[PDB]
């Protein structure tokens, strides 16, 4: 069985276990060994967990951040069920008391034995909460249905359970000899090397003698650094950069001057290197595995005598509040002349003396490391701050996670795409971030299953396979169980790729009716009705798939053709109808950050008692430029609407008229007003939230609307300005949100209020964003590559004025946007 279990965990993760073996390093070997001990040892703990903290850690709660209701109640074992009334206000308990009463008189005769499932969904309502505070309670008030749940006994929760069962002294400069190279080019060639503690250079950045293009080349050269060796701090970064010159760049190489095990390297290394885009700091510390083809570069560390880093108990031996919230000279100087007052008054300012203290002097680090050892713990915003590239000493990430545990699961969640991408910073394999992550998915199976997938959707890219591969084996030695589960979403996704291959080549050779029979014929066969069907959502883990509609499947005309894929479930009724869209072609990873910055403004703003009405859909990069999008059903694009078809219950005199009339068609009488209402409200936070982002060329192909009345975007592949994008406001929206009047300034104010509150909210949060983005450019996202970028957020939310300024900037553009509008 052993032997079964390693080669699905090779399948799962799109990488064979023999080629970690075949690298026969110790580093990887140890995270291997520790790591699995680790994650079993989570397992066990899992095994023996009660039956509500086994739903605490399958089906956790989803919350939302009097009056009376309808609901559908039944129990797992019969089909009769009944329908009470109860009250918003009332508990869960309330719910299941009236139910076992009702079942103990027509069936002729405990609560707290019971959960609640949601009909055909992962979900379960349990807790001390008003049903109004779950989000599917929630849900149904708005959209107008009744919530249909199902008694769940305590015996069938545990079998659940059981089922899814398992030094100071060298003073001499440092240096390295430059021995030879073997590369392709044009002229001659230098290499440059730095040495780096973060962002910052730890002294100049002493280069090459020019050799010509030739080789293969030969330089045999002690290049000799502008610091002492006792002064190389643990988390010591040396860079290379090869070019040529009479400027053109060809390639990087970076590495750690001491291994995993604090021990300063020597003597010889080749360094397999990355082609260019001269230095890259922040560019993996491993090389390039494409050992065939890579130019590279061999080196050489002078054995200084074994040496390690000193132990933590040998270290820890040995005007202000005014600019205090870029710093001069002086300033600089006055904070670390008062650290232990910062430590003392200010432990909130930690970032801010870290960026002070002189790295490449090991006594100054010793003395900050002595503070940062009594430190008290920091707010969760602060942490985030503290995982930036800026900040790479382990100590400091140490005390990082430190303050990041207190994060709650629905946080970590929230946050969960940039401690991924942090990992990309990651020094060595072995880290606290790693072990961190590893161990809340252990305990949290949401969090499992949207960790794998931010892994597993990297797999193809070369500097990041490794160290996601392990992470990802880990995990699976952790969950045997889930790791099944995972493998037949990766099954259903390698059949939607065929499928779609398939679709691409056939609708270039014969008509779209033609094609989607035949797409239809393809997907009938029973290596496909199987794959597509019963799984778990990508999406949303909470969501089952289960049957496939072939008759409702289909695919849209646009470029990379992507897959529309329905479902249904008896069990679920209404609510297990529900899609998916398949892309294959696209990079899909901007929507995916655009669509979770718009979710934590809709968290945000909930917070305060703000709803926007938003439609925070799914979106999930799963491969290579591939990944899903959830479908909102019942609804259709402004475009489509703005085509004023004939024969259509929308037809108007004039085409201004025609989106609401839509409206009106789908809303009758009494209707009306709260849809034009969740329209007002829906518009407010979407034009908030792409003005804030820089998302532009929307327009009426990309921007849709609910039956509801709530509008909503869809593909963004452009952001932070990247085409300053001004405020928009749309004439055919403004006149939805005046009720078809040309003149309505209390409907069209009310809207300008909620624009500004939405805005304002989002300036109190400005540095959480902030922070988040920072951690973002560890992505790689061509739209995300620099501090112009990060500006661009800064200039949208004003956040360098005080709020009377900003909002006085706010309207000067939203009126600008509306003289714009016709
Ligand atoms: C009807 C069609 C325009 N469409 N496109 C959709 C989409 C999309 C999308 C999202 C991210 C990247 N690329 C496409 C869509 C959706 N999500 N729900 C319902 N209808 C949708």
């Amino acid at each position: 069985v052993k032997k079964l279990i390693n080669s699905q965990i090779s399948l799962l993760i799109g990488k064979g276990l023999h080629e970690f073996d075949s690298l026969r390093d110790p580093e990887v070997n140890d995270f291997r060994t520790k790591m699995r001990q680790f994650c079993e040892e989570a397992a066990a703990h899992r095994q023996q967990l009660g039956w509500v903290e086994w739903l605490q850690y399958s089906f956790p709660l989803q919350l939302e951040p009097n009056r009376a209701l309808l609901v559908n109640v039944k129990f797992e074992g019969s089909e009769e069920s009944f329908t009470f009334q109860v009250s918003t206000k009332d508990m869960p308990l309330a719910l299941m008391a009236c139910a076992l009463r009702k079942k103990a008189t027509v069936f002729r005769q405990q609560p707290e034995e019971y959960a609640l499932q949601v009909n055909g969904r992962h979900e379960y309502l349990y807790g001390n909460y008003p049903l109004c505070h779950f989000q599917y309670i929630c849900s149904c008030l708005h959209s107008g249905l009744t919530p249909h749940l199902t008694m769940v006994h305590s015996s069938s929760i545990l079998a659940m359970r059981d089922e899814q069962s398992n030094l100071w002294s060298l003073e001499q400069p440092f240096s390295i000899e430059l021995i030879e190279g073997r590369k392709v080019n044009a002229m001659k060639l230098v290499v440059q090397a730095g040495l780096f503690h973060g962002n910052e250079m730890l002294c100049k950045t002493v280069s090459s003698s020019e050799v010509n293009v030739c080789s293969e080349p030969v330089w045999k050269q002690r290049l000799e650094f502008d610091i002492s060796v006792c002064d190389l701090p643990r988390m010591a970064r040396l860079c290379f950069a090869l070019y040529a010159v009479v400027d053109c760049p060809i390639a990087w190489a970076n590495l750690m001057l001491f291994d995993y095990k604090d021990q300063l390297k020597t003597g010889e290394r080749c360094l397999y290197m990355w082609p260019s885009v001269l230095l890259n700091p922040a560019g993996t510390v491993r090389g390039n595995p494409n050992t065939e083809s890579a130019a590279a570069l061999v080196i050489y560390l002078p054995e200084v005598a074994p040496v390690y880093f000193p132990a933590l108990e040998k270290i820890l031996e040995l005007l202000r509040e005014i600019l205090e919230r870029e710093l001069y000279e002086h300033e600089k100087d006055l904070v670390w002349k008062m650290r232990h007052e910062v430590q003392e008054h200010f432990p909130e300012a930690l970032a801010r003396l870290l960026l002070v203290t002189k790295w490449n002097k090991h006594e100054d680090v010793a003395q900050m490391l002595y503070l940062l050892c009594s430190w008290p713990e920091l707010p969760v915003l602060s942490a985030l701050e503290l995982l930036d590239f800026s900040f790479p000493d382990c100590y400091v990430g140490s005390f990082a996670i430190k303050s990041l545990r207190k994060l709650t699961d629905d946080e970590l969640f929230q946050y969960l795409l940039q401690l991924v991408q942090v990992l990309k910073y990651e020094s060595y394999l072995d880290c606290e971030l790693t072990k961190f992550l590893l161990g809340r998915a252990l305990a949290n199976r949401k969090i499992g299953h949207f960790l794998f997938w931010h892994l597993r959707s990297e797999m193809h890219v070369p500097s990041v396979a490794l160290r996601f591969g392990l992470i990802m084996e880990a995990y699976c030695r952790g969950s045997t169980h889930h790791m099944k589960v995972l493998m037949k979403q990766g099954e259903a996704l390698s059949k939607l790729k065929a499928l779609n291959d398939f679709v691409k080549v056939s609708s270039q050779k014969t008509t779209k009716p033609q094609t989607k029979e035949m797409m239809h014929m393809c997907m009938r066969q029973e290596t496909y009705m199987e794959a597509l069907s019963h799984l778990q959502s990508p999406l949303d883990p909470s969501t089952l798939l289960e049957e496939v509609c072939v008759e409702q499947c289909t695919f849209m005309d646009s470029k990379m053709k992507p897959l529309w894929i329905m479902y249904s479930s008896e069990e679920a009724g209404s609510a297990g109808n529900v899609g998916i869209i398949f892309k294959n072609g696209d990079d899909l990873r901007q929507d995916m950050l655009t669509l979770q910055m718009i979710q934590l403004m809709d968290v945000l703003w909930k917070q305060e008692g703000l709803d926007l009405r938003m439609t925070p859909y799914g979106c999930l990069p799963t491969g290579d430029r591939t990944g899903l999008i959830e479908v909102v059903l019942h609804s259709d694009t402004i475009a489509n609407i703005q085509l004023n078809k004939s024969n259509m219950a929308a037809t108007a005199a004039f085409n201004k008229d025609a989106l609401l009339n839509w409206l009106k068609s789908k809303n009758p009488g009494e209707a009306l007003d709260r849809a034009i209402e969740e329209f007002t409200l829906s518009c407010a936070g979407y034009c908030v939230a792409t003005y804030v982002l820089g998302i532009g060329d929307r327009h009426s192909d990309n921007i849709m609307i609910r039956e509801s009345g709530q509008l909503f975007h869809i593909d963004f592949g452009h952001f932070l300005g990247n085409f300053r994008v001004p405020f928009i406001l749309t004439y055919d929206f403004v006149h939805v949100i005046q009720q078809g009047k040309t003149n309505n300034s209390e409907k069209f104010e009310r809207f300008r209020g909620y624009c500004e509150r939405a805005y304002t909210i989002l300036r109190r949060h400005g540095l959480l964003f902030l922070h988040l983005f920072a951690l973002m450019r560890a992505a790689g996202l061509p739209e995300l590559s620099c501090s112009k970028d990060i500006q661009y957020l800064k200039d949208s939310l004003a956040l360098g004025k005080t709020e009377e300024e900003a909002l006085k900037h706010f309207r000067v553009k939203f009126n600008e946007a509306l003289r714009e509008s016709w």
